């Protein structure tokens, strides 16, 4: 399946691209301000997340540092980024299927339209000034809009048990972003795409 991640912010993002345990492609390259990645996901891939991360430097061996995002200190990254992180998350060839969302669990740090490319379902998007809006306690002084699980660490927040509630603080993601998950179990946003779909993931869409 290809992707393509398109970064329309002001700002240079670096994009990334994972499954947890290994990179999706090349799972991680810089964009400045309107470029354009395409990467390569397999078919069956299960677990996938892009996300941009902000404010990095990395040496000539693709090793150093992000704000927000950072995955281990790679450049390409093959496993999952530091929070606050805005998540585009999918599941490719599902029972014949994909599913697609976009998370709020990780935080907000850039917003995001993910959207097929090809026929048959729609897009979803978190594109509200979250980091600017952020609850006080929330902000995260490297930058963007925590999660209350990463701030305060509790079964509540975390949904530890498989027992929570909305809190709060997910509430806040929720009004800012009604179309992405604000805590673990919250009543889906999950798109449902033909099997072997591609797609378009647009930080700063609007």
């Amino acid at each position: 399946a290809t992707f393509e991640i398109v970064n329309r912010c002001s700002y240079t993002v670096w994009a990334a691209a994972s499954k947890g345990d290994a990179a999706l492609d090349a799972g991680g390259r810089q964009l400045n301000s309107g470029e354009s990645w395409t990467i390569n996901v397999e078919p069956g891939t299960n677990g996938g997340k892009i996300w941009a991360r902000t404010d990095c430097y990395f040496d000539d061996s693709g090793s150093g540092i992000c704000k927000t995002g950072d995955c281990g200190g790679l450049l390409r990254c093959k496993r999952f980024g530091r929070p606050p992180t805005t998540l585009a998350e999918f599941s490719l060839n599902q029972y014949g299927k994909d599913y697609i969302d976009i998370s709020n669990i990780k935080g907000f740090n850039v917003p995001m339209n993910f959207s097929p490319t090809t026929r048959g379902c729609r897009g979803v998007r978190c594109a509200a000034d979250i980091v600017g809006q952020c609850p006080a306690k929330l902000k995260a002084p490297g930058g963007g809009c925590n999660d209350a699980c990463t701030v305060f660490q509790t079964s509540e927040y975390c949904c530890t048990t498989g027992k929570c509630g909305p809190t709060e603080y997910s509430r806040f993601f929720k009004r800012l972003c009604p179309d992405a998950f604000s805590y673990v179990l919250d009543k889906p946003t999950t798109v449902t795409c033909p099997g072997s779909s591609n797609y378009r993931v647009t930080f700063c869409p609007t």
